[PDB]
């Protein structure tokens, strides 16, 4: 469980061993598997946070897009983040994009993504989940949520009916429910971000959870890209506001490119994360956070990779927060280390806890 080992040798060597995707569905292995150790931290007071409807015993959560099957869920409680989110997950099983469409950025502790929604299905998740939904019933009401993050088939004619199955199919078994209308990597799909394709979408998805029994009723979150004009951020949270949204996950990879990217692969399509998404995603959150009036949970993901960038983002606003790039530099050990780290920062800067901490920022 040693970061140093992780990071400056086990994790570089496996990486030289193994393309991007390669080394994903292995991780993904090892992890389902519980090849890992089991954490050295033990979860703080100060960590824990109350939203959504649930208890998160610390808000740090795994990204959508590592586990998009649902394979490796209990393996992640192990690892010790706070919360898990599976997917996305589509309608019908899809292949996604022709290989390759992974590519790593060293220089630039960045990933670039083009997976295209690869998916078993609704179908098949559903039956692993159901294999461990009384499992998770327990995790959950112990502080370990789970969420499930639905997409839409590649050649589906109805965005909104994707999405409406989705909840029918998956809502019964998540603690949340993210609606993705911010894949880089399906075509159209971000132009559902758009104001009236948006309400329309939402409410149809909304009514398909509401008609959902109450035990089995999943809080709805959308997650947003964090290349949307001024205009698309005021609309979203306008409707999101029109509508009780439940929450927003911000942001998405990014299909823009900053200037300084050192990566041989920078210019190959897809969607960009890591560190060079961090800010960009800081600043939306921040921008979010002010145009709900912090009425709406907000999680933070992008670029976080140390408990300082976690607690930038819950000073910004984030109720909570999720990685995934960080884990394919620093290995599981990253975990333990933000967490290890925010709870000190949090400690340093006076905050009782994470709850205090929260939009922080926007009362100075
Ligand atoms: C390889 C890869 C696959 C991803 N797949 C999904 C996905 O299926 N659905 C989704 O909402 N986000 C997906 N994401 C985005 C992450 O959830 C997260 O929003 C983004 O990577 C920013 O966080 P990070 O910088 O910590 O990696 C994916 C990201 C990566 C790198
Ligand atoms: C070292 O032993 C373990 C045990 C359990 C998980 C892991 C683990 C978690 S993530 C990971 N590597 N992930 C690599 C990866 C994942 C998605 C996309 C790209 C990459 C990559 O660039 O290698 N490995 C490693
Ligand atoms: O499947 C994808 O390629 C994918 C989806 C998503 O939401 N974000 C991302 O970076 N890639």
């Amino acid at each position: 469980g040693d970061e140093r080992f992780y990071a400056e040798h086990l994790m570089p060597t496996l990486q030289g061993l193994l393309d991007p995707e390669s080394a994903h569905r292995l991780a993904v292995r090892f992890t389902s598997l519980g090849l890992l150790p089991r954490a050295r931290f033990q979860d703080s007071d100060m960590l824990e946070v109350r939203v959504l409807g649930h208890k998160f015993r610390n808000p740090v959560g795994i990204a959508a897009g590592f586990d998009k099957h649902g394979e490796a869920v209990d393996g992640l409680y192990k690892m010790g983040f706070g919360f898990v989110e599976i997917g996305s997950v589509t309608p019908k099983p899809q292949e996604g994009n022709p290989r390759p469409r992974v590519f790593r950025l060293p220089e630039d502790q960045a990933v670039i993504n083009r997976y295209g929604f690869n998916s078993h299905g609704l179908s098949v998740v559903e039956h692993r989940l159901r294999a461990r939904q009384q499992k998770q019933a327990k995790l959950t009401e112990d502080g370990l949520p789970l969420g499930v993050n639905l997409g839409k088939n590649k050649t589906s004619v109805d965005a909104a009916e994707d999405y409406a199955e989705g909840v029918r199919v998956l809502g019964p078994l998540a603690d949340y429910l993210v609606v993705n209308v911010s894949s880089p990597n399906t075509a159209g799909l971000r132009s559902l971000q758009g104001k009236a394709e948006l309400r329309r979408l939402l409410t149809k998805v909304l009514q398909e959870r509401d008609g959902l029994r109450r035990v089995h009723r999943p809080a709805v979150l959308v997650k947003i890209a964090p290349d949307l004009t001024s205009q698309d951020k005021e609309d979203i949270a306008s409707v999101v506001k029109e509508l009780g949204i439940d929450g927003l996950i911000v942001t998405n990879t990014t299909v823009s490119r900053p200037a300084g990217l050192q990566g041989a692969l920078r210019s190959e399509t897809g969607g960009l994360s890591g560190k060079p998404l961090r800010d960009l995603s800081t600043q939306t959150i921040r921008e979010m956070y002010a145009l709900t009036q912090g009425r709406v949970p907000i999680i933070g993901v992008g670029g976080v990779s140390s408990g300082q960038d976690a607690l930038e983002k819950i000073r910004a606003g984030a109720s909570l927060v999720q990685l995934y790039t960080a884990l394919t530099f620093w290995g599981p050990p990253v975990v333990g280390k933000v967490k290890r780290e925010l709870e000190a920062l949090l400690k340093e800067q006076g905050f009782g806890g994470v709850t205090d901490a929260i939009g922080a920022d926007h009362r100075r």
